[PDB]
């Protein structure tokens, strides 16, 4: 808190995704250089956003989340599009030590009804990290709501096929499969909270 001329990003991605499959799934680590791990309890405002999003039935006691700090925001009245890019760095350990590496977090919004997040994963660049359908504005706080509502068929994809494809992991079924239990829905991304600088 008490941030001056700096922006912050509070979102799941890590921990919430593996609230129950953390030990039996991907692990988050190397959160530094513009990124850090923060407990959901500490993030009161963010936690509020999480509640508004998917409904968690069974989540680990105080699931940890991924936070991208040291970001920059470029909002202007010239257009209804927002340019926000977090240089935070985070690395995901595919089961064994290390594995998946992601960085250069980027956020693009248009008319607040069409936008997407861009990032670099592995050897692939300019990939669709997230699909933003719409977002809202608040007091120095902007909340993003991607189009990832509770499953309603069988196979529920949490992340865009671009990010999933870039997994490079043979555990495709683990990341995505013909399942979407209530717990899975909770792990599914949806609540995005960001803080404008100034």
């Amino acid at each position: 808190s008490e941030e001056v001329k700096n922006a912050d990003l509070y979102w799941g991605f890590s921990g919430s995704s593996h609230h129950k499959y953390d030990h039996n799934g991907p692990k988050f680590e190397k959160a530094g250089k513009g990124a850090e791990l923060t407990n959901i309890d500490a993030a009161s405002a963010y936690a509020e956003t999480f509640k508004k999003g998917v409904f968690p039935n069974n989540k680990r006691e105080k699931s940890d989340i991924l936070v991208f700090h040291n970001g920059e925001v470029k909002t202007e009245t010239n257009h209804s599009s927002y340019q926000i890019n977090w240089p935070g760095e985070v690395t995901m350990k595919l089961g064994y030590g290390d594995g998946l590496v992601i960085k250069d977090l980027n956020l693009m919004l248009k008319n607040g009804n069409m936008g997407e997040l861009k990032a670099t994963v592995g050897e692939n660049s300019n990939i669709t990290l997230f699909d933003v359908q719409e977002y809202s504005v608040s007091d120095n706080t902007i909340t993003v709501t991607p189009k990832i509502p509770p499953c309603t068929t069988g196979t529920w994809k949490p992340w865009h096929n671009d990010l999933t494809s870039k997994l490079g992991s043979l555990k495709s079924v683990f990341f995505e499969s013909y399942t979407c239990n209530n717990d899975d829905i909770a792990k599914k991304p949806l609540p995005l909270t960001v803080v404008l600088n100034g």
